[PDB]
């Protein structure tokens, strides 16, 4: 049965991890990592996570089985900090959320649900975005197709093309919008260019889906989810898929949602229950213990306080070294204009270095960055600045 | 988009669950659980599971992404469960595991990498089996043939039909197989019988796979796997989705594995290759925690001591009330042979009740089964026996 199998394509960003371990130089830096780090280099488990793990196991009595959608608080917490409390669309009982393991699990429960219960067939994303997204909805028998995002001359937000290419897009296919902390690029709408795609997809009824991966790392909790709100405000349907992997540093306990927005209570009770089969028959019911962490912080005054502070530390620490990163290129002679790296948001922007010089920096210098060029700022420490920025600055 | 889709069936179970809430009768018992219960009517954390999490706490510095395939030892310790240790397979490094979120987590993975890269277009199940297998194998887009299995007079294993309804089987198809204590009938193929149904599968080209969810619940561990290790011995290929929900309790922090077996190392790690591309697509990589503690115990000498009498105390409990429960219906006047209950191995038998007299049970004395009269032992107690026993029969 298997004798013929064709392997898979390998997967950098393990090639790369497996390259960047191998190096003997002392004085290597990896910058296409995925996680957020800090100023150590380390990945810690966030003070508010450990404090509830111990109330947890304290507490706990039982593993019995979630529901299929997970822990109600854990769904009541995340449509809050999607939505806004006092929000129509929870006030009027038009949100049904799912825990899922990770918003990777979210994604694909969401392109299961589609691909089984609607008309769906396509499925836009931006150029570029994370790779894995075109595998989902692909793995669910979903086309994908791209829409122009990113200007390779200004860095940043080519909004003319954007609109241009999903003029191309029919009415009840389903459009990707990353809510903040666009990947890879860090580029993300303003409120009024949300807005102006919130209209645009009610006239040429695209059904929005959410990738809300990063919530928190932009601006702030209520800032980031702005555009999202935007077009809650004038949609009768859509889709969110969230992740809580990298604002609680819970990457491995697989911690995410998919929330499903319908016209009223009883259409959305009635997708919902065929969202359920979907989960049913995928992985049963979802893991507990992150989504219980995560429901603990949120609904406990003291943990989410605390846990609020740790995410600020990290979105604080991530804009020092975007502006440590321009300051230190102009410093060791750069000579041109990496302004755009301080108005990205979140962890990922391109480099705007070329494949080959990716190349010759690992090969040359041992700093480690996707074939693409983007880095993680993440990666970035006061320490490691400087050489990292010699290196660059040696390519250009 | 979601004004027209249908509503997923209920959903028994729940339907079932929600019903036995409402009751208000003393008085009534629920036998259509799902999970193991004590003698006292709760599904406690394991002790050995208590002590692997306080060391978890104590230990984790991150969170940060298990692999694809989750933990090295997670899968090195599964592999030994099922093929033991010293195992030609382990030797020569014919197998590979991806840990799952739970059995049907694992179920899923293989059911995608089958319908992704091999020529599999047919599952077989028997008659009965979980009614969860088919969801689960037709998400995938494979569809599922049915297979004689249960004997309704003798409440045996009707062996020749099995066999004969397999017949129609062709080269390349699929044939599901129960590692032990078969869900929902708890009747088990015997050793020999284990053994023609591997030549058999041999000689007619079946992709065995081997849904293993209750390892230790018939016999003891070593003994649950011989029938896999029967097909192991004689098979270049099969899968195996276990799950370690109800052996650890560890029913809600999902935790399964998918191991794949081919004729070498180079052709599984090949066909492994395409499986954890499958896994990418999903969930991305697995929830960490349950799977943790379960490579924490498995590895430790006093942990796993602990674990394994906690088991033993679970299977013993078990058959317990297999032989109370016979010993009280003779008392109480049934006057005919529920014997078979004895002879058939873990949570689950059928009664050999209609679904008629299943309805009265509940309608009448608040004794709740599942419509098709299958019934958890595990739900039956020293205390609640005699008018258990009292309702089953007033309504024979
Ligand atoms: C845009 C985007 N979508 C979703 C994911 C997947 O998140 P998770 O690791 O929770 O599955 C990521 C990675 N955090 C991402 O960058
Ligand atoms: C035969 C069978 N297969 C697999 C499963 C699913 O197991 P899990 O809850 O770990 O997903 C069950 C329920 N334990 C089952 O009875
Ligand atoms: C978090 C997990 O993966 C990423 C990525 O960009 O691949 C972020
Ligand atoms: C464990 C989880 O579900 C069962 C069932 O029979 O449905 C056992």
């Amino acid at each position: 049965m298997f004798e013929n199998i064709t392997a898979a394509p390998a997967d950098p960003i393990l090639g790369l991890a497996d390259l960047f371990r191998a190096d003997e130089r002392p004085g290597k830096i990896n910058l296409g990592i995925g996680v957020y780090k800090d100023e150590t280099g380390k990945t810690p488990v966030l003070t508010s996570v450990k404090k509830a793990e111990q109330y947890l196991l304290e507490n706990e009595t039982t593993k019995n089985y979630l529901g299929i959608d997970g822990i109600p608080e854990f769904g009541r917490c995340t449509q809050e900090l999607l939505f806004g409390k006092g929000s129509a669309l929870i006030n009027d009982k038009r949100a049904r959320t799912a825990q899922t393991p990770g918003g990777t699990g979210a994604l694909r429960v969401a392109a299961d649900f589609l691909a089984k219960n609607t008309s769906v067939k396509r499925v836009w994303v931006s150029n570029p975005s994370w790779p894995n997204h075109k595998s989902v909805f692909n793995s669910a028998g979903l086309e994908v197709r791209e829409y122009a995002y990113y200007d390779a001359e200004n860095h940043t937000l080519d909004f003319d093309a954007l609109i241009n290419s999903l003029n191309e897009a029919q009415a009840g296919d389903v459009v990707l919008f990353h809510g903040c902390c666009h990947n890879p690029t860090g580029i993300d709408p303003t409120l009024e260019q949300w807005q102006t795609l919130a209209q645009l997809s009610v006239e040429k009824g695209w059904l929005p889906l959410f990738d809300f991966a990063y919530q928190g790392f932009a601006r702030g909790l209520e800032e980031d989810a702005e555009g999202l709100r935007a077009f809650a405000a004038m949609h009768k349907e859509l889709i969110v898929a969230s992740s809580y992997s990298k604002n609680f540093g819970l990457y491995n306990e697989r911690v995410g949602a998919c929330t499903l927005v319908a016209a009223d209570s009883e259409t959305v009770d009635r997708a919902f229950s065929q969202m359920k089969a979907a989960i049913r028959a995928n992985y049963s019911n979802p893991p507990a213990h992150g989504a219980s962490v995560v429901a603990t912080i949120l609904s406990n005054d003291a943990l989410r306080a605390i846990w609020e502070q740790e995410l600020t530390d990290m979105r604080q620490r991530i804009q020092r070294m975007r502006q440590l990163f321009v300051n230190t290129l102009q410093e060791k002679g750069a000579n041109r204009d990496f302004s755009f790296i301080i108005k990205q948001n979140g962890m990922f922007s391109f480099s705007g270095l070329t494949k080959e010089q990716v190349l010759r920096l690992r090969e040359e210098f041992g700093v480690y960055a996707v074939a693409s060029g983007r880095v993680n700022v993440a990666g970035m420490t006061p320490d490691n600045m400087a050489p990292l920025c010699e290196a660059i600055v040696a390519v250009l």
